[PDB]
C-alpha cells in the first residue's frame, strides 16, 4: 500500500567511504579492498580547474602527498594510478567493511542510490535517474564530491556512478567508477551544454500501473492506441520514443494490472494532450519519469536484499 | 545545488532488523542491546485482528513460542513484556552492532526516515512526515510492520516510529518504540476514522526558502501580509494555522535570504489564491509540506553525522 521514491538500504556503502584530501583539496573517496577511489581533480587548485593538464598535474604528486581518512584512521598510500577521470589510490589496508561489488555502466533512464557525502562523512540518501542527456538532478554542495550511486542485487553492490561536477546550470554530471564520463561533460570548469533533456517514457507508463496496483485509476480511457501512433504524440512533447524492448520490459505489469501497454499507452497519450485538469496520480500533479518497471515492480513485491 | 527528499544513511539501524515469527505470524523487530520491539499484534490470528484480548493472548505464549532470527543466527528468549501496543523480548544475546540511540515521540509535522524490511531484512528508505492527523502516507506491504522511523542526530539513532497498521484507507498508523499510537489508532482491524488532514504550513513555508535558494524565485510577490490575515486565508485550505513558535523556526531561512517570514506568507497566500497557474517550484507542480525548517537547513548546510 502506497507509493514512495525509495533508495537501497546505504549501510554497505556508508562504510567504503573516506575523505580524500590532496594539497588543499577535500572531497569523498570510495575505499574497496586496497584501493580509494576518488575524482581525479582533487589534485586542482580552484585555478587549475580552469585549463586542467591531468598527467602534469598528478606528475608533481606522489603516494604521500594525498591524506585519505577513514572517520578518525589514517590510511596510508603505495601506489597511485588514473584511470580515465578517477584516481585509483593503493593503500596498505583492505577495508574489512568491504561489500560484494561491481562496478556496471547504466544505460540513460537506469535509476540508482546516491550516498550524499562531505568530507568523507554520510549525511544522506535519495533516489535518482541517469537523464537521457546523462545529467542527475540530485542535490550535491561543495565536497559532495565523490559521492558514489548504487545498486544492491541481493548480496552484491553495483557502483555506477561518481559525482564530479555541477554545471553551470545546476544539474549534475560525473563518471561510471572506471571513470568515464556519463555523456559528452569534461572535468573541466568551462561551459558545457548538457543538451535536450526528453521523459523516459518508459518510466511514466511504469508509474502509471504503480497508480493503477494503488487504486489510482481515473486517467484509464476506454480508447487505445497503436505505437506508431503514440511515438508521434511522445516526440511531440519529448518523450522518448517507445521501442518493443519497453513493451515487453513491461509485459509483468501488464499481466498483473491486466491492462494491456498499448492501452496504457492510449491513457498518457490523452494525458499528455489534455493535462491532468488539476487533478493528481500517486500525490503528483505532473508525470513522473524517474522509477523504472523494475523500481516498480521491487516496491510493489516486496523484494528485499 | 538541488533539492531532493533525501533519508538518513540506514546502515546503523540496518543492523538491528531481526524477523519475528510467533506461531504463523512473522514481521520486523528491532534488536537493540538485549531487548528485540516489535508490533504485539504478531500473536494474533487474522482472526484473533478482529477483537483482540491482547493480555490473554500474550498468556497462551511464553518465551519459547518466539522465533527471532538476525540473518542465519537464532536468537533465544528469556524474558517477553507488553508496553501498550509493543511486545520487549528480553534475549541471551546484545545486538553488538547497537548504535547510540534514544527513543523519542515526535510531533505532527516532523520527519523522519523509514527503513522498510519484510522478514527482517530491508528493502528500502525513505523520508516522510507525521501527518498533522497523526497518520503516514508510506509504502508499506504484508509483513512490512514493525519496520521504523528515525532520526540521526551525530552518532546517535534516535527512533520515533514503529509501523503497525494499514488503515482501511490506504494511510499508515503506528507507535512509538514504548508502544503508544500516534493518533487515536488501536491495533484491531475495525474501521478507524484518520480525521481531517491539514498542510503543514511551517513545511510548506521552509521548502519556499529551499526554491530561493536554488534560484527558483517566480512566486515572490510585491505584496506582504500579517500574521492574523495569512492565518484567515490558511485555515480556507485546510493549511495549519502559523504560530510566532513557527515564524521564530523560520528565522535562520528569513537571514539567508533575505526574505521576511511574513512576506513569505504573502507569496504563499497568491499561490493558495492563485494555484501555480501551471508553473514548477523545485520540480513540483504542488505546494511540498514533508521538509521541516530543519530538513531544508540541514540539506542547504550540507550536516554530516
Amino acid at each position: 500500500s502506497g507509493f514512495r521514491k525509495m533508495a537501497f538500504p546505504s549501510g554497505k556503502v556508508e562504510g567504503c567511504m573516506v575523505q580524500v584530501t590532496c594539497g588543499t583539496t577535500t572531497l569523498n573517496g570510495l575505499w574497496l579492498d586496497d584501493v580509494v577511489y576518488c575524482p581525479r581533480h582533487v589534485i586542482c587548485t580552484s585555478e587549475d580547474m580552469l585549463n586542467p593538464n591531468y598527467e602534469d598535474l598528478l606528475i608533481r604528486k606522489s603516494n604521500h602527498n594525498f591524506l585519505v581518512q577513514a572517520g578518525n584512521v589514517q590510511l596510508r598510500v603505495i601506489g597511485h594510478s588514473m584511470q580515465n577521470c578517477v584516481l585509483k589510490l593503493k593503500v596498505d589496508t583492505a577495508n574489512p567493511k568491504t561489500p560484494k561489488y561491481k562496478f556496471v555502466r547504466i544505460q540513460p533512464g537506469q535509476t540508482f542510490s546516491v550516498l550524499a557525502c562531505y568530507n568523507g562523512s554520510p549525511s544522506g540518501v535519495y533516489q535518482c535517474a541517469m537523464r537521457p542527456n546523462f545529467t542527475i538532478k540530485g542535490s550535491f554542495l561543495n565536497g559532495s564530491c565523490g559521492s558514489v550511486g548504487f545498486n544492491i542485487d541481493y548480496d552484491c553492490v553495483s557502483f555506477c556512478y561518481m559525482h564530479h561536477m555541477v554545471l553551470p546550470t545546476g544539474v549534475h554530471a560525473g563518471t561510471d567508477l572506471e571513470g568515464n564520463f556519463y555523456g559528452p561533460f569534461v572535468d573541466r570548469q568551462t561551459a558545457q551544454a548538457a543538451g535536450t533533456d526528453t521523459t523516459i517514457t518508459v518510466n511514466v507508463l511504469a508509474w502509471l500501473y504503480a497508480a493503477v496496483i494503488n487504486g489510482d485509476r481515473w486517467f484509464l480511457n476506454r480508447f487505445t492506441t497503436t505505437l506508431n501512433d503514440f511515438n508521434l504524440v511522445a516526440m511531440k512533447y519529448n518523450y522518448e520514443p517507445l521501442t518493443q524492448d519497453h513493451v515487453d520490459i513491461l509485459g509483468p505489469l501488464s499481466a498483473q494490472t491486466g491492462i494491456a501497454v498499448l492501452d496504457m499507452c492510449a491513457s498518457l497519450k490523452e494525458l499528455l494532450q489534455n493535462g491532468m485538469n488539476g487533478r493528481t496520480i500517486l500525490g503528483s500533479a505532473l508525470l513522473e519519469d524517474e522509477f523504472t518497471p523494475f523500481d516498480v515492480v521491487r516496491q510493489c513485491s516486496g523484494v528485499t536484499f
